[PDB]
């Protein structure tokens, strides 16, 4: 029995992405500076201009437009004709404090162990051994196409690419086959990319460029074949883009911020988000918990859900399925138990355990959340459990 | 083998929500007068305003702002102590025309049959024996509670009830048995609801309303127990909410207007966008098919994938999965042929049968969009399948 899945990804440039990245350099700079800050910063986006707007109670003395240009800057929308201009752009800034009725069921009077969870909401974790990353495939390869046009564009290479805007997409689909639950990749079936240029490079040099030093750089050759499907720029013309051509806000790429498609999502955004909001460090350590399983050997694939309710230390449920792929001896009831005596949800504990309250948060808002080699991403080094 | 698993719902209040209701608003404010419209329109909100903003390319004479009033006036707001007034609030309106790149490869010199999608990405379905919805017990649970404190605020009821504001959310956790890739609900295992309200109700009223007028109205009886977890208003104070607490913007309850966390999603919103948005269209279709599997006696659960690409009309891939619980005789690649032979992902084709240029998008955008028994929402009307 074969079946086709489909996942996308965003570039940098993506209007929501860029949206993503601005929320999560607030963040940063409000915790570099106050560990302790309560953050939820929200972008939005729209020709020549960016909003920031949510709560920030912080310590922080951040120079929020400059965050903004800077981030805006380094993501390369430094003139109007490629969608943005960090020069000319109006930044409004509409921060108000943390509701203090929230704060209150948070942490006012509670032990640092014992915080309650910063609002209600479930979580999932997800972890497949289909890579080396212990993610799904279909993710995978359409995070390192938008990953490799990223790089080729913003760190530069010798050849002539000052033609590739910030904006783009792409999507890819594989043909598995589904042993015992596991999942066996057979082939790449389509892929199709869309990338912002400018006006003078032919739709065949672009076709050329992706294939050969984009696509053929990160697909495995033994997945392609005569009949993979390769579709890009199929609207034939893509010179206008980001927030010129498209309105970003922050949280509208979750499921490319995830899994692709793969596992399930609770619903909550990450960017902009302290670790308080268990839409956030909840799904990281629900991470840890399913990269850790499948790790570890006893299972092929793992998903996970926990869930919070707001003011309430301890998650409320915790789910784990391995989809028919628990090794001998072991079950969902079993691996559940052994989750239980390794790890602890309440977020106290949680944010702790994964260094939660450092500036670490931009690094995660473009190229998914998770799947990632960064040193500092603890929710992706696996705890041996057996 | 039993697990528990939890899903999400918020009132019409909730800011994210009242994001997306102003979006379709004005979705249905544009169809009405001109069903040929291209709408892509944000919502974000803060305290004391509203900003919309996107595209739209329309022949229809909208006054956006009385729109954005009128919707957020029906809503309840009509206070700044509620968390917004509809009478005092900024309206900010940010709108251009839709690219003309993206409109050249959806309709320019295309057959209306044949226009392309208006962008690429994948859309789940979904269904479930579990209810008569064809809906996970979890999500309709949650959303049942929120909808009938909508219900009990703003239709109205003969008891007291000013105290009840209009943000508001809950959470329900069930206890399940599998069978076969069955899911038979056991008990409910715990209920959160978290309800705004006015400065002189007691929490032990607020408890016992909700616990006496909701939880029980629309939780069956044989599902609760003595261990069921009744957690209401756990935060011991909600006053200040809506807008006032929170910022809201368009397509951030994603996970509550489809499936609660059960089958998947592809990551994109509904609520601001036309049917050439195959974010919308194909989520729609793709959940027709699940239903119809379902209902047919085909299987007891079914996933529905579909994906597409930005000017393409038929879709890049499809997937069924019925969870190994496919009737004798059936099985996913038979299921498939059927679903071939039936339906039409080209979204020109999609659009025409689903009607999805009248302006029926407002009432989609609280209460979730599936399982619902309008008659005007046509993906729910299942086609009997052999
Ligand atoms: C198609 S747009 C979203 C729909 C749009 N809001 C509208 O008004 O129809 C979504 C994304 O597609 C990409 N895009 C924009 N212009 C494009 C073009 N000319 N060709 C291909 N993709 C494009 C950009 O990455 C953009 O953020
Ligand atoms: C907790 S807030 C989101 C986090 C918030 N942005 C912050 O600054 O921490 C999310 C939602 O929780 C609900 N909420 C707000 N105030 C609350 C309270 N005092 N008790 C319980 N729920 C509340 C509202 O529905 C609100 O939209
Ligand atoms: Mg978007
Ligand atoms: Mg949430
Ligand atoms: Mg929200
Ligand atoms: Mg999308």
């Amino acid at each position: 029995e074969q079946f086709l899945f489909s996942s996308e990804s965003v570039c940098s440039g993506h209007p929501d992405k860029l949206c993503d990245q601005i929320s999560d350099a607030i963040l940063d700079a409000c915790l570099e500076q106050d560990p302790e800050s309560f953050v939820a910063c929200e972008t939005c986006t729209k020709t020549g201009f960016i909003m920031v707007f949510g709560e920030i109670t912080t310590k922080a003395n951040v120079n929020y437009e400059r965050v903004v240009r800077e981030t805006v800057k380094e993501i390369g929308y430094d003139s109007e004709e490629k969608g943005l201009d960090y020069k000319t752009m109006d930044v409004i800034i509409k921060l108000e404090q943390q509701s203090n009725q929230i704060a209150g069921c948070v942490h006012v009077d509670k032990n640092v162990e014992d915080i309650g969870a910063g609002d209600q909401g479930m979580m999932f974790g997800y972890a497949t051994n289909e890579t080396k990353e212990l993610m799904p495939l279909t993710h995978v390869l359409a995070t390192s196409i938008t990953r490799e046009l990223d790089y080729i564009r913003m760190k530069g290479v010798s050849s002539r690419v000052g033609w590739l805007r910030p904006d783009g997409k792409a999507q890819v689909t594989v043909e598995y086959n589904c042993k015992h639950g596991v999942l066996i990749p057979k082939r790449i079936h389509t892929i199709l990319v869309s990338v912002q240029h400018d006006e003078n490079i032919e739709n065949e040099e672009i076709r050329e460029f992706v294939l050969e030093n984009v696509i053929k750089k990160v697909c495995p050759s033994d997945l392609m074949d005569k009949e993979t499907r390769i579709l890009i720029n199929p609207s034939g013309r893509f010179t206008i883009g980001g927030p010129a051509a498209d309105a970003g806000l922050t949280g509208r790429k979750i499921i490319v911020d995830t899994y692709g498609g793969w596992g399930a999502h609770g619903g909550g955004a990450f960017s902009g988000k302290d670790a308080t909001k268990v839409d956030r460090s909840g799904a990281y350590m629900a991470r840890l918990v399913a990269k850790s399983i499948v790790f570890s050997g006893l299972c092929s694939r793992c998903l996970v859900q926990v869930s919070y309710g707001i003011g309430i230390a301890r998650p409320l449920s915790l789910y784990i399925n391995t989809f028919g792929t628990a090794k001998d001896g072991y079950n969902d009831t079993k691996l559940l138990e052994i989750v239980n005596k390794v790890f602890d949800f309440r977020p106290g504990i949680l944010i702790k355990q994964l260094n939660l309250k450092s500036p670490i948060f931009k690094k995660t808002s473009s190229g998914g959340h998770f799947g990632r080699s960064e040193k500092e991403f603890l929710w992706e080094k696996p705890i041996i459990l057996q």
